[PDB]
């Protein structure tokens, strides 16, 4: 019986970034394309927008995706609803699977994430590296892929 892989994998990973920090994400992405032609990118941010209005279509992206990356925004510990849903990725429910990659660009060392608030850090380079850190923590996930 033939097969094929054309439809095992729709998107390697969705990282959000800042509208002011967007530049951060492009730089990250450049690096993943390097590899094969199987990792995917998409860059928007030179043409206009499609009608003007933004989309969230990254809830679900990150549900078809292998690793998923956060930008720490400053409006967000700002508001209660943001930092809220902040730690609620953290202590998710038992058993969940999505791996989120704490990305800081801009932030103050005091009012970092509860996401740093473990033993377990981050191993790699040694030095805080968020952009390190989550360049490498996403194209680990591919590593292991043939």
């Amino acid at each position: 019986s033939n097969a094929s892989s054309r439809w095992s994998k729709d998107y390697d990973v969705c990282v959000c970034h800042s509208e002011e920090d967007l530049v951060a994400a492009q730089d990250l992405v450049s690096y993943l394309e390097g590899s094969t032609a199987s990792l995917r990118c998409f860059l928007q941010l030179r043409d206009a927008t499609p009608g003007g209005a933004i989309v969230s279509e990254l809830c679900q992206a990150l549900s078809s995706s292998h690793c998923r990356v956060l930008l720490i925004t400053p409006g967000f510990l700002q508001d209660p609803w943001c930092k809220y849903q902040m730690l609620q990725a953290l202590t998710e429910a038992p058993g969940a699977e999505g791996c989120t990659i704490p990305l800081l660009s801009g932030l103050s060392r005091a009012a970092y994430p509860p996401e740093l608030r473990f033993m377990y850090y981050v191993d790699g380079r040694g030095p805080d590296g968020g952009f390190r850190q989550v360049k490498e923590a996403v194209m680990r996930y591919l590593q292991t892929l043939s």
